[PDB]
């Protein structure tokens, strides 16, 4: 069993590594094809793609009468995206945020503050419907503001668009399967070593759901695509709240997570202030990483 486990683990790392880059490359080309910014493609296609694990996990957990895990994982993912993912990415490729993207981050901040407020006494299915609708509105508003598309499908290099789309799809298949092989491999190794417990198990799952955002953003950062990185942090958090958290609330009332929500609000405000008045570079990234470390050391 340890052999299959090692095999799954290594293969997962390989698929994550090359899949993340193919996903980024395909997504960037697609953005160019359809006259939208990297932020837009990051906040829509890439964000949703990489958040599929959180959404499925939250749905499953709530359906299995574990709403605490459902909301814990969703908000935990948001803290990870800003703290670890953006933190690492900012150092690799410092990001200067233009005016239009600043506006988008501000709207993101309003969304998070709104969710924190209505979730003070937990989330009901009605809160979830509301958050889901706002999720949809955000996406359309983001696409419309970030698209200077001024041509029809007949104006494009359609065979090139096909290649880009296939690269994107295969990339995404790579990162999602890779993330799952990683988790299952590590679980098999832990089981084989007789060191598996529920703490290690849930830690493995929680981190597994975040591996796609992590690898994709790092891949984007190494290619100096800061707008894509930023899009795929902001969009993932909204998809995690408007999508993963909301869908969880549809199966069961979710318990309040006021401490984690407060942390997310503060990190979001920080992110906005940096975007608006400075940059998201080395010491901003250092700060975000320090806050993430404090979070994983002290949050229950
Ligand atoms: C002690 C281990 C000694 C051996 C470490 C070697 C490989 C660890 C592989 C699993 C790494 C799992 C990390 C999970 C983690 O970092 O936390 C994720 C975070 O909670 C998301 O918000
Ligand atoms: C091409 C793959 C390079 C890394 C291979 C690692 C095998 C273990
Ligand atoms: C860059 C990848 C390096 C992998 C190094 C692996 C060393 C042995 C790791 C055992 C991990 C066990 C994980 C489940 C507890
Ligand atoms: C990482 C995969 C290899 C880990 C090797 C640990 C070797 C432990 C040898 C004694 C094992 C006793 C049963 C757990
Ligand atoms: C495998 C060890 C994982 C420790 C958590 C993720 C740390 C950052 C990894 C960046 C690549
Ligand atoms: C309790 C019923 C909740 C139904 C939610 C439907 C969401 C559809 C999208
Ligand atoms: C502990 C590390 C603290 C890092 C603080 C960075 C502040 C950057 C302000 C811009
Ligand atoms: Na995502
Ligand atoms: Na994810």
């Amino acid at each position: 069993m340890v052999i299959l486990g090692v095999g799954y683990f290594l293969l997962g790392l390989i698929l994550l590594y090359y899949g993340s880059d193919w996903f980024v490359l395909g997504s960037e080309r697609i953005a160019r094809h359809f006259n939208v910014s990297n932020f837009v493609i990051g906040a829509t296609v890439m964000a949703i793609g990489t958040s599929l694990p959180e959404i499925l996990t939250s749905a499953y957990a709530s359906y299995m009468h574990a709403p605490g895990i459902s909301i814990g994982n969703a908000i935990g993912s948001c803290i990870c995206n800003i703290g670890l993912v953006l933190g690492l990415s900012a150092i690799i490729s410092p990001i200067i945020v233009d005016k239009n993207l600043q506006k988008n981050i501000l709207v993101y901040l309003l969304f998070v503050i709104f969710a924190a407020v209505i979730g003070i006494d937990g989330f009901s299915w009605i809160d979830g419907v509301v958050l889901l609708i706002l999720f949809i509105i955000y996406l359309r508003w983001t696409v419309k503001n970030g698209s200077a598309e001024i041509e029809e499908n007949n104006d494009k290099n359609n065979p090139s668009v096909v290649f880009s789309l296939v690269l994107l799809i295969i990339g995404l298949i790579g990162v999602l399967v890779g993330a799952e092989l990683f988790v299952d491999g590590a679980k098999k190794i832990a089981l084989a070593l007789d060191i598996s417990d529920k703490v290690i198990g849930f830690t493995l799952v929680a981190f597994g759901t975040s591996l796609p955002e992590l690898m994709v953003s790092l891949a984007a950062a190494k290619r100096n695509l800061g707008g894509m990185v930023l899009g795929n942090v902001i969009g993932s958090n909204i998809a995690d709240i408007g999508g993963a958290l909301a869908v969880g609330s549809l199966f069961m009332h979710l318990p309040a997570e006021n401490v984690q929500m407060a942390v997310l609000v503060i990190m979001s405000l920080l992110l906005y202030l940096f975007a608006k008045y400075s940059k998201i570079g080395r010491w901003q990234g250092i700060l975000f990483l320090a806050l993430y470390i404090i979070a994983i050391a002290s949050l229950r």
